[PDB]
């Protein structure tokens, strides 16, 4: 039996949903449940984006599947520049080349590398210099898609190839929308009107009696699951707030990304959310129509670095976005620095709010007190001397960063806001929950913990215990039980 | 060494050039010189058109060559209907008064299928539709059974590009089109050959590449459809030996031998004579005019375009074997009979052929009250019975070409009276031997000579025996010896 985590693709910069999908995959292998990520969109760079995260045998892409290129890795590098000159006697006028036969302009080639071992695309031109066809190469080496052009470089149709160059899919477009898809599969021809129908066909070929699907990128996967039969079991996973407005729990419309899932609840064996708090809201909102279950989106990893070697160092691990209200922590430091002259705030993240935050810092002469540290891929060394974590957001989700900092014995002072802080913070155990936007009470609890390092030490010991509760193995056992119960009942 | 006779195609009704190519192949086969016909145009019916006349190994079509379908014969039949119904689970709906079926996956219209035969054994094409019932692609099947070409459509079913396949389904050629004067014109051709890709701007360049792939030292090419074949040979090296074959008059105006422009179909060959080893024409008379016109720059050789039951069992039966076209001037034959019937009341004239002039010919027949004297007999595939009682053949044309029809009537002992016009009458008529030649458009002299042969049956008999003797000069064995000597000589000089 196989567990499939259905997203869309993998960017250069992995997204929350992509990490969750990958994170969840690792856990299933650990406990000896087979699992695979399922990708939908055509992405001739997928194998590259995947390389530093999962193996080729750990994912099935829908286009790779019909192009017979699943589990296929990089071809041995190919000398395109040599083949064009030494075998085809063409003329190259320079990571782009213009290919001429004698005086005749044929093609526009585009490479990735300056070593020219990885071809990207080749534009083909007619006798009038009209661009008639584009050849799009997969990062693994084989020609993946040719696009036929008409009029003003308008896409008319696309042909997708297997590695050996057989046609496996055809797409036909009008204005640029798909009106027809042809697939060559199982020694015949299949016809679809759109990519959702193709996706549904793909899911039916994947499924074997006893497998389980997870719907992770609902804006794409729910419409696909909606056209598959009810004998194929699938669970919906929400990675965010389920409604546009969390303060109108009964009334708020579902997020657009979750609409097609919520409007066909009966198709799904369950909904998974990250927090008990979110499970209670969702359960009540859908009148218990299907099971809702809370399974955290990560775990506290075993500690490899020195812990609480304690200058008072406060930290923020948070995207530089409006919702994290990070200026409130700069203002906190403005207040505290008169009582705590050697105080330091380190804020780890990136995003829109950098310029404004940077300006607020210079404005208050806090350049020796508050540091916008940007993104660090490794935070282990940053936690060893951290006195406490701050959360000043108007909204949250289950925070992997918070779990990591707790596993390092760094206690946390957070607003009590949905979702995540209530799950990972017990007041006076591993930190303190504060009424949302009460900056005065924030100052009082931060000052109190700084004034009483015996308190910080005791909250440190609570932090290590809270992290122990969210271990890799507790999370394994929760996935293991859920999967067996969902399949048992199906 | 291989002799290659390069034409365009074979139609369902063979043209003059197609027959000339096939007759030449048959002579080379009898002789023991390897020959093949070479065809250029994409023609997914070529195999059926060819079956009555040549074997698969007797020809190489250009498209078949690149489609890895040269020498391929017919597939065992395939019941597309059962495969669509039983194996694909599609819904078939017959179209009223047709061999056509609409194909559906449930409520969804997917394809329109056309069969050649009401038994649905020969799939011809399949049209594909998108979700908005736009016709996006047409699949064209070869008569041998394989999918030959897919054509991709845009806008009002305009041809954008075409993909040509081997029998296994691999793409071997692509063609890209742009519209000019309301018709698609090739702007690009890609060919997958010898594990490489090759690029061309037009079919002339593709043709030249094809010739270069066939040629081995010792081989010899004949350019028979010069409007297409000459521009192709013009793009090939002079190391490849090619003979130009003219199948009609070489100039637009036969009466200005020196100054007339060449026929548009021969312009490319005459504007590059030094490319060609020789020119072949069907008549000694055309040979002398062409040699003079080109100042003997290359050799010109006349080789007839073809070779030659009970006989002369004799009512007085005149015959005309001639297209009903204005150049033939068949009205003059009506006028001749109008004048003759007075003196010869048991006279008949049988006119074998067809064309746009039939209506006027019937009007004149009716006008002259000649309905029991002049017969418009239509085309006749076989004329053997029609010859046995024929007294005399008539030719009243203002222009001619070498006539296999006239050769055949001469083999059957039928003498002829013809206007003296170029080309063909002087080749097959020696005055007072097998017939008479009359000043062009001299209807009085035509009457007088026709009347003299009717009034002298012993003269008719001598001319008949001269017709048998004239035809025997065009024997299979004399054509073989001309062709054998020509190829020997051409290859020695090259």
């Amino acid at each position: 039996s196989m567990n499939y985590f259905v997203g869309n693709s993998l960017g250069v910069n992995l997204t929350g949903i992509e990490k969750a999908i990958i994170n969840r995959l690792n856990l299933f292998k650990e406990m000896g449940r087979p699992a695979q990520c399922v990708f939908l969109s055509w992405n001739r760079y997928l194998y590259r984006n995947a390389q530093n995260y999962i193996t080729s045998s750990d994912y099935i892409n829908m286009y790779d599947f019909f192009q017979e290129a699943t589990y296929l890795e990089r071809n041995e590098p190919f000398d395109w520049l040599s083949y064009w000159t030494d075998e085809c006697h063409y003329t190259l006028k320079h990571h782009d080349f213009r290919i001429y036969d004698q005086e005749r302009f044929l093609m526009y080639a585009h490479f990735q590398d300056p070593k020219y071992r990885i071809l990207d695309y080749v534009n083909h031109f007619d006798s009038q210099r009209r661009k008639v066809k584009r050849d799009f190469y997969d990062v693994r080496g084989f020609l993946s898609c040719s696009r036929i052009l008409v009029d003003k470089q308008q896409t008319l149709c696309e042909f997708f190839y297997n590695p050996e160059g057989d046609t496996k899919l055809e797409k036909y477009f009008s204005y640029p929308e798909v009106q027809k898809i042809i697939v060559y599969y199982a020694n015949k021809q299949y016809f679809f009107n759109n990519e959702t129908e193709l996706g549904a066909f793909f899911i039916k070929q994947l499924y074997q009696h006893g497998d389980l699907f997870f719907s992770d990128r609902n804006v794409y996967t729910a419409p696909i699951f909606n056209l598959t039969p009810e004998s194929i079991p699938v669970v919906a996973v929400l990675h965010s707030t389920h409604i546009k407005n969390i303060d109108a729990l009964d009334s708020s419309p579902f997020k657009n990304v979750y609409k097609a899932m919520f409007e066909n609840l009966s198709r799904y064996r369950a909904i998974i959310v990250s927090t008990e708090q979110q499970k209670l809201d969702v359960e009540k909102r859908i009148n218990h129509t299907i099971p809702v279950v809370n399974i955290p989106v990560g775990y506290s990893e075993t500690i490899d670095t020195p812990v609480q070697t304690l200058s008072v160092k406060l930290i923020s691990v948070a995207r530089y976005s409006p919702e994290k209200q990070l200026h409130q922590q700069i203002e906190l430091i403005k207040r505290l620095v008169s009582y705590v002259p050697k105080i330091e705030l380190h804020m780890y993240g990136f995003g829109s709010e950098s310029k404004k935050l940077n300006e607020l810092i210079q404005k208050y002469g806090l350049e020796n007190h508050v540091y916008l540290r940007g993104f660090l891929s490794n935070l282990d060394q940053e936690y060893s001397d951290a006195y406490l974590s701050l959360i000043t957001s108007n909204m949250e989700g289950f925070s992997l960063a918070l779990l990591e900092s707790l596993a390092h014995g760094v206690p946390v002072i957070s607003y009590d806001i949905k979702y995540g802080p209530n799950e990972l913070i017990t007041s006076d155990f591993n930190g303190y929950l504060i009424t949302k936007n009460d900056e005065d009470a924030l100052f009082d609890k931060v000052k109190y913990v700084i004034d009483h390092p015996e308190v910080q030490q005791r909250l440190s010991k609570g932090s290590l215990a809270k992290a122990q509760q969210y271990s890799k193995a507790s999370l394994i056992k929760q996935w293991d039980q859920f999967v067996r119960l969902i399949l048992e009942h199906h």
